């Protein structure tokens, strides 16, 4: 399911093996990067 390039599909876009990390990143970019990321994404 998760082993390589495009396999994990997975949000219909086929979310890439980085999926949930890039999810948390993009979420806290929208929430907190107005401060420059003073708290940031997953610490």
């Amino acid at each position: 399911k998760y082993y390589g390039n495009g396999v994990h599909c997975g949000k219909h876009s086929c979310t890439v093996d980085w999926g949930t990390a890039i999810g948390n990143i993009g979420n806290n970019a929208a929430a907190n990067w107005a401060t420059g990321g003073n708290a940031g994404w997953n610490k």
